[PDB]
């Protein structure tokens, strides 16, 4: 029935910093922006910023596991999780999943993550190691 | 550099029931569970639902806008819009202007959409009739 992710769009308190955030720390393309929102886009991905009087700035340990993980090579991780650490992201876990993860936090709080590692080389992992209980579907 | 988004992980408060949502309601294809999780694909999508013991059920008035939108077809969009109405599933957004985007609830709370339609053909519409304030970058 669905065909893939369509958009994530993320409510933001302040779009000014969140568009800095994503755009010039992050990289992503930004193809517009209006008083209440911006489009960025992150290859396949269309992202929406939309500003929300609502949203606040939420630490890490207020939120639940939700986030939303990025691709990123293996060559890049290193010097973009740098990047990110210059910056003073703040981090709000550390890897211990298959393949290389850095957990960090956009300006609002969001639970973002960089992951070296498809789906398929996940359940291979898995396969050879599996979680508690895993079941696998063909 | 990001290349796009790698997967997106949905804290879940009972397991079951959620892969039961995306997996049979939405269609999205099963590819492992375990005792605190399951990992589903929808197109390119890795999903990952994850159980987590501080997910609780939200209703939406105690959400922000943040939400994740999956494409559809244009044929397939109105009947299964309907289809999910008729299941019951909640709707946390009516908008007759946006007649291409149906917003619905899962079984926590994350608020979810049906849309038809890529960036492009948003930049395109909103050119013609742009958000207040809204400026384009080529
Ligand atoms: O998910 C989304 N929410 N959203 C709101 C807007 C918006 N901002 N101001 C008014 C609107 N609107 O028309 O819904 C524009 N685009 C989006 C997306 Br894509
Ligand atoms: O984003 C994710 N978090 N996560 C946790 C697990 C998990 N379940 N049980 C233990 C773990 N873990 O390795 O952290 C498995 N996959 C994922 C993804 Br994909
Ligand atoms: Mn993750
Ligand atoms: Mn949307």
């Amino acid at each position: 029935m669905l065909s893939g992710l369509n958009h994530l769009t993320l409510a933001v308190s302040q779009l000014a910093p969140s568009v800095a955030f994503y755009q010039q720390l992050l990289g992503m393309t930004l193809h517009a922006r209006w008083d209440s929102g911006a489009y960025l886009s992150c290859g396949d991905l269309w992202l929406c910023l939309s500003l929300d009087p609502q949203r606040r700035v939420t630490p890490p340990e207020e939120s639940d596991y939700t986030h939303y993980a990025f691709s990123i090579s293996e060559a890049d991780f290193a010097s973009f999780a740098a990047r990110l650490e210059a910056a003073g992201v703040a981090v709000w876990k550390l890897n211990r999943s298959e393949g290389a993860s850095h957990y960090f936090l956009d300006p609002d709080g969001h639970k973002l993550e960089l992951h070296v590692g498809s789906l398929a080389q996940r359940l291979a992992a898995c396969r050879e190691q599996p979680y508690k209980g895993m079941v696998f579907f063909e």
